[PDB]
């Protein structure tokens, strides 16, 4: 399949070079897979989701997204126009409030919820979780992310936006999950992106167009925007039978575009997520 005039980030994940505007992908498009978006919620009624999104859990007075951040991340995973995996099922878990903040105990409860809740859903091709959040180092937060991965879920997490070594942030610093940095349309590391030996991969993170609350759209930047490109790619590859939840991070790194990014500090991987689709 071919999507003309796509957002730059979708075109980049299906290309060997920067500067193109068509997204190429196998028409199976993640059907039969599931992606949990653990964030501020999802506006499931947005026309871009076509009935494939629903809220499954909240820790606050409402399950609605009063912020917009979680709706934007879900759109990069699986909306019709702005998503990587256009036929996946999306499940929302609201662990952040409408100001975008949340206690670490609530975030841990949310990750334990997904590890059990997958047994109540129909996901024959496999299960993914997208975590666009983070804070300072916590051994308890890292252990929760490791349990979720062990249970058979592909876990993707944001590196953080401090222009620093990701070793000092959680869940970014957990070894067994997929830690994602951010790049821009000219193949530079984003100026805010964290780095270090704990990173596994980079994805598009500067000026990313996706869905917003109120049935609208907008372009915003961060490692939060890079993370759902990788979660959507994992769902797409599991549907095609190329990999499984336990080895998807290794498969994505083995098949990535190598040595193409600028301003990568010595010691950090120079790997950009790529679907390797041949029309």
């Amino acid at each position: 399949a071919a999507q003309t005039n796509a957002p730059w980030g979708l075109a980049r994940i299906s290309s060997t070079s920067p500067g193109t505007s068509t997204y190429y992908y196998d028409e199976s498009a993640g059907q039969g897979s599931c992606v949990y978006v653990i964030d501020t919620g999802i506006e499931a009624s947005h026309p871009e989701f076509e009935g494939r999104a629903q809220m499954v859990k909240t820790y606050y007075y409402s399950s609605r997204d009063g912020n917009g951040h979680g709706t934007h991340c879900a759109g990069t995973v699986g909306s019709r126009t702005y998503g990587v995996a256009k036929k996946t099922q999306l499940f929302g878990v609201k662990v952040l409030d409408d100001n975008g903040s949340g206690q670490y105990s609530t975030i841990i409860a949310g990750m334990d919820f997904v590890a059990s809740d997958k047994n109540n859903r129909n996901c024959p091709k496999g299960v993914v979780a997208s975590l666009s959040l983070g804070g300072g180092y916590s051994s308890s937060v890292n252990s929760a992310a490791a349990r979720l991965q062990s249970s058979g879920v592909m876990v993707a997490v944001a590196a953080g936006n401090n222009n620093a070594d990701a070793r000092n942030y959680s869940p970014a610093s957990e070894p067994s999950v997929c830690t994602v940095g951010a790049s821009d349309r000219y193949d530079r590391r984003s100026s805010f992106s964290n780095y270090g030996s704990v990173l596994d991969i980079f994805g598009p993170g500067t000026d990313i167009l996706s869905t917003w609350i109120g049935g609208s759209t907008r372009s915003i930047s961060g490692t939060s925007m890079a993370t759902p490109h990788v979660a959507g790619l994992a769902a797409y590859l599991m549907t095609l039978g190329k990999t499984t939840a336990a080895s998807a991070c290794r498969y994505i790194a083995d098949t990535a575009n190598k040595g193409d990014l600028s301003n990568i500090p010595f010691g950090t991987v120079n790997l950009l997520a790529y679907n390797n689709y041949q029309a």
